[PDB]
DNA sequence: ATCTGTACATGTACAGAT
DNA sequence: ATCTGTACATGTACAGAT
DNA sequence: ATCTGTACATGTACAGAT
DNA sequence: ATCTGTACATGTACAGAT
């Protein structure tokens, strides 16, 4: 039933081998040519591909080229709780000036390409990342994301975040909030406005997820949790291809809204893959709520509301509701499309 | 009951302030000292150790262990007639004067670490400190604080190296159900740690032998030693793994000091037993503070088995048996036996002295 | 003038004290 | 139940060296 | 400073056992 | 139908070499 969604959802050995050679190349290639004002700048891989939740296909990609600058003074941007105005000389930092040079460079590199079919996508405002589109006869996206790293404590925005004592622990926690911060380019002072980025972070609690050491690996149980996730970004993903009301929501929410639900629940054994329909369920329920009440703080910041007024109508909430609502009463049609 | 016994080893944070000022004070100038332009022994670090360090240290805060650690790159081992922790160590480097062709002389460069300390601590003269006759069979300097009250520092030479870990090891450390496989892997990609054994048991190649120290994995293990994450910590459930470890400490240490039979003996011993004991019941549950009797009674079970089947295997070294004929004849292990058989069917009365 | 090994600055878990 | 000393990890300031 | 080599975790694929 | 064991694949941390 949802075991056999999961089966459809599940990437394949020979695509994930395909993709990941073709991608390694080019950005093997564009981390060469930095290495410029961005020399010293380092790989990171995120996202869904190296938390091992992408699903149906291996055709989004998400690497940092994160750049350690010395200390950096911090301003919060009028108490959004996410947003900070911070050799980069002819970059306060503009952060679409940086992105632009970054941007420039990268386009350049890839017109030298000739081996891999693969171009620069048109930018998008409000992204910090420059985003390729590769034609391995597949197409597969590659988000670039330039962002700075800072050594330094993390902003006090976030003292009350990443709030896993119940779950992952104090010594987890401690041990997380001394490895760097990162701030990407996304904008909101608006072209010199920088986002805080914890995907590093994210990438540690996806692959040690359980309160139990063991969850999920060779000598330990397996637990349901990253099959949740799998299942409701599915949801989303087949909602959003579509009804276009749907377009300001994204699978970051989803992630936020099970992050929340994976501290309500430390338990492994309320994650039994014998109760996969029950944790979907809850799951849904949760996401429902934070509808209704128009309340999703972000993880690692409490004060950012990633459901408020301001960046999703309330119409499209509502929308959502009823659609996920429909779903859920009637043995989710849209998983068999 | 057992309840009351650990009140009694409870440490107290007065005397901890006391002994702590002191030892680290004298611990810090010797590093200082080790760090001279001429000395063999440059780049030295501190590595603290033991029971101490470890939150199961009982009754006293007395005996501190620190490791003097020094980065030996490119080094080659044998390993000497199959016995699995003793090791040759092979090759104007700082070592120079140690080697003998190829080979380091574990007690060539203990003598001179030594020589060093003793030199410093003549020069310390707001502390009352002396350093210990050397024990045959120890890799330690052992310093002797009169603070006024009596402490001992075991200071351990220790050459530090990168690389994997020594074959006899990899079926080592069976933590993979109880703290994972991730842990695994992690504590074995941090350095090994080779200490001079040096005893004058007249055998061949004495003196230029050296011993495995894993006291770096242990410590990481007994401040991380639950199944869960959060066992023992603030948003978490207390269990009784470390109160455990103390009693049977307790036990030992109580013996010992009435008993000359038990020489062979050594905290080291159930510190062995309880790993084992820690990976055969690796459920948080099964270490419940209510089941504290349950708890002790079992390890002293095992241990009492561990004696009459005379095996007791190093648990990152499984082919080293601490309880072999050879390092405990066969009469101790009895002897040991009925005594903890005693204890154990008479309300410990060993406890109350 | 720049660089750097040493010491300090900051933060928190653990466990004893109150 | 809260508070507090020690140990320990990571970042950074700076006198003495280059 | 960069690069390779090693080791092992997290996946998927599929046959034989349960 | 699920589970277990083996093979086959990728990602990633870090040491030692260059
Ligand atoms: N891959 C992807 N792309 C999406 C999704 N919804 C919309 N988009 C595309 O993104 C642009 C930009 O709009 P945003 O709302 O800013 O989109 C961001 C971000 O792109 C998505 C999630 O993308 P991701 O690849 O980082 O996600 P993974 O965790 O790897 O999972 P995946 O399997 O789906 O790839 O979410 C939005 N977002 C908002 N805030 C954050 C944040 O803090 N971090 C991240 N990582 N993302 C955030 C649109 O025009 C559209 O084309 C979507 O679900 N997935
Ligand atoms: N503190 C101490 N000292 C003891 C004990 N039994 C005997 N001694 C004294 O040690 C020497 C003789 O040297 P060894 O027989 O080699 O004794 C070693 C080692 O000294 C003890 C454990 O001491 P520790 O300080 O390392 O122990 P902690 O874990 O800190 O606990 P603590 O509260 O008791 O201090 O055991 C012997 N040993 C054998 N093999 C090992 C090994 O692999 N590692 C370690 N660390 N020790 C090992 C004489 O002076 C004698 O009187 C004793 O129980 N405790
Ligand atoms: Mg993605
Ligand atoms: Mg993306
Ligand atoms: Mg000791
Ligand atoms: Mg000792
Ligand atoms: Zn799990
Ligand atoms: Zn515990």
């Amino acid at each position: 039933k949802l075991k056999k969604v999961l089966d459809k959802l599940r990437l394949k050995r020979k695509d994930i081998s395909e993709a990941a050679e073709t991608v390694n190349k080019v950005v093997e290639r564009l981390l060469r040519r930095m290495q410029s004002e961005f020399k010293g700048v380092e790989q990171l891989n995120t996202g869904s591909y190296y938390e091992h939740v992408k699903i149906s296909a291996p055709n989004e990609f998400d690497v940092m080229f994160k750049l350690e600058v010395p200390r950096i003074e911090l301003q919060e941007y009028y108490e959004t709780g996410a947003f900070y105005l911070v050799p980069l000389s002819h970059f306060v930092l503009s952060a679409t000036k940086m992105l632009s040079k970054f941007r420039k460079i990268i386009k350049e590199e890839v017109k030298e390409i000739k081996d891999i079919d693969v171009s620069v996508e048109k930018e998008k405002p409000g992204s910090p990342a420059v985003t390729l589109l590769i034609r391995n006869p597949e197409e597969i996206s590659v988000d670039i994301i330039l962002a700075l790293e800072s050594k330094g404590s993390w902003p006090i925005s976030t003292k009350e975040g990443l709030p896993i004592q119940g779950w992952l622990g104090t010594k987890v926690r401690t041990n997380l909030r001394r490895e760097p911060f990162y701030l990407v380019p996304k904008n909101a002072f608006q072209g010199e406005t920088w986002r805080l980025s914890f995907s590093h972070t994210e990438k540690y609690i996806l692959n040690n997820h359980g309160i139990e050491k063991t969850c999920c690996e060779s000598s330990g149980a397996k637990c349901c949790r990253k099959e949740c996730l799998k299942l409701m970004k599915y949801l989303l993903e087949q909602l959003k291809k579509e009804f276009q009301e749907l377009d300001a929501f994204c699978s970051y929410h989803v992630k936020t809204a099970i992050f929340h639900m994976w501290t309500q629940d430390p338990q492994d054994s309320q994650w039994d893959p014998r109760n996969l329909s029950s944790c979907f369920d809850k799951l849904l329920a949760f996401f429902l709520e934070c509808l209704r009440t128009e309340k999703l703080d972000h993880y690692f910041i409490p004060k950012f509301n990633l459901f408020s007024q301001e960046l999703i109508d309330r119409k499209s909430k509502e929308f959502l509701s009823k659609k996920i609502e429909y779903e859920r009463n009637n043995g989710f049609p849209i998983f068999d499309k």
